[PDB]
């Protein structure tokens, strides 16, 4: 349980690495609903959920394990997937993040 959350440093820290940087961007910090002019964001999006906050709920130990931490990168890219519409372009940057995410969660 907590010797998982030391894998979760390294798994966030992977995740903030230049080479992810192309894709990797839009997660990085909460999305900025005033300056992209998106009013309904809040209304649809009821957790909204970003890298720099799962860091700062990590450190504050607010996850009792790796599958408390998982479930809220997962929610960080669900409300990517649900917020746009298909066939924008952050849809296809989340994927390419949740890809490095879930090959490094699961080994
Ligand atoms: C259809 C309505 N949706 C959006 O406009 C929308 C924007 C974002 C952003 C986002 C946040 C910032 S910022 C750092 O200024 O906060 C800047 C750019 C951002 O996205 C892009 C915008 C245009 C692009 F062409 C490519 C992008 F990647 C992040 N995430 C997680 C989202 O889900 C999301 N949706």
């Amino acid at each position: 349980h907590m010797e998982q959350l030391k894998c979760c440093s390294g798994i966030l820290k992977e995740m903030f690495a230049k080479k992810h940087a192309a894709y990797a961007w839009p997660f990085y910090k909460p999305v900025d609903v005033e300056a992209l002019g998106l009013h309904d964001y809040c209304d649809i999006i009821k957790h909204p959920m970003d890298m720099s906050t799962i860091k700062s709920k990590l450190e504050a130990r607010e996850y009792r394990d790796a599958q408390e931490f998982g479930a809220d990168v997962r929610l960080m890219f669900s409300n990517c997937y649900k917020y746009n519409p298909p066939d924008h372009e952050v849809v296809a940057m989340a994927r390419k993040l949740q890809d490095v995410f879930e090959m490094r969660f699961a080994k």
